[PDB]
RNA sequence: AGUU
């Protein structure tokens, strides 16, 4: 019994949805925002500085923290993500890890490992964005170290839209923990429901295509990671002719009702989420052929890297416009999300 | 498949 009966609902999600709005944010978003800076990560900061210096003597070293911590959407039980750039690699674009980076990462491994601050929890060298993870034991903090700047250039997209429209922020906190209450974190991400919301909200009139930040002209020059645009113009939305809504529960409620009901009723068979782009019905068969000449050169020279579109759920980065951030998520996985979405959509109707 |  499969395809043709609804997956039901989490009784741990519906509780929750069917609570108060109210309920859901009280504590959440305060500390959200209190999150975003603390003292604990200058500590965090000076202590890797210390740690990493002596390891690489003789090349530049600068730690950029990133991630929900950062964007405003964390909690006390959050990691800390922080790009470790030794010897300016800030602008250099690794789909996958060369060698070098891994020789790199596997050289910082022995000092987490050699120093009292530092526990090792894991040493994830294989993965797309290689990580090490590790808990900073002044702190307690966890934080994952990796080497690829994207994380950090798309907090900082994040952070501005978060700040200019801060139902964004409200929004991104309440679907985070609803994937936690759903269990479906293993499929689909905090950061990817982030990017379905900025998307929904572009089609609302509401945020600005990420595309429409990056014009290329006399005023304005991309700053480039390899192929990709990772800056945008920090207007102010007056300028960009867009209203700033104050997030209310009501307010709040009736944007995550039809939240949860368009991406109920997407055609993931036919369209992407597409942030870049911030406007509706987005072709999969036609995405390529719409992003920056930049792209269509780094696949020519790159060609098992240009965006994996053969996969039943696409949501494409507004910046590194070649991931998928959901190229893991399953048919199954999928139908799954759809139907969570149906009934908390369902349960969210003030008749 | 593992950061975002």
């Amino acid at each position: 019994h499969m395809q043709h009966i609804t997956v039901r609902l989490p009784k741990k999600a519906r509780a929750m949805i069917v609570g108060e709005i109210t309920n859901v944010f009280k504590d959440k978003y305060p500390i959200a925002d209190k999150l975003k800076v603390i003292p604990e990560y200058d500590v965090i900061e000076q202590d890797l500085c210390k740690l990493l210096s002596p390891g690489f003597p003789k090349q530049p070293l600068r730690v950029y923290k990133f991630g929900s911590r950062i964007t405003g959407i964390g909690n006390r039980s959050s990691d800390l993500d922080l790009f470790v750039d030794i010897g300016n690699t800030f602008h250099t674009f690794e789909h996958r890890a060369s060698n070098a980076t891994v020789a790199k990462l596997r050289a910082m491994r022995k000092f987490f490992c050699d120093s009292e601050d530092w526990r090792l929890i894991n040493f994830i060298e294989q993965a797309r964005v290689p990580i090490i993870k590790t808990c900073h034991l002044p702190t307690g903090i966890e934080c994952d170290i990796c080497l690829n700047s994207m994380g950090f250039c798309n907090t900082n997209l994040l952070k501005y839209i978060f700040e200019s429209q801060p139902l964004t922020q409200y929004m991104c906190i309440y679907v985070k923990n609803w994937l936690e209450r759903c269990k479906l974190t293993e499929q689909i991400s905090t950061y990817s429901i982030t990017l379905m919301v900025i998307y929904f909200l572009q089609l609302q009139a509401l945020l600005p295509p990420i595309a429409m930040l990056q014009i290329e002209d006399a005023a304005n020059q991309a700053v480039l990671v390899g192929p990709w645009v990772v800056n945008f113009a920090q207007k102010s939305f007056s300028e960009l002719g867009l209203q700033q809504l104050k997030a209310t529960v009501p307010v709040i409620k009736g944007f995550l009702r039809n939240f949860f009901a368009y991406f109920a009723k997407f055609d993931y068979e036919h369209f992407l989420v597409c942030p870049y782009i911030g406007q509706a019905n987005v072709e999969i068969a036609k995405i390529e052929r719409m992003l920056h000449a930049r792209y269509s050169a780094y696949v020519s020279d790159n060609p098992e890297c240009s965006i994996q579109l053969k996969k039943p759920m696409v949501v494409q980065d507004p910046i590194q416009l070649n991931h998928n951030v959901t190229k893991a998520v399953t048919k199954y996985g999928l139908q799954t999300f759809v139907d969570y979405c149906q009934q908390t959509a369902e349960l969210l109707e003030e008749p």
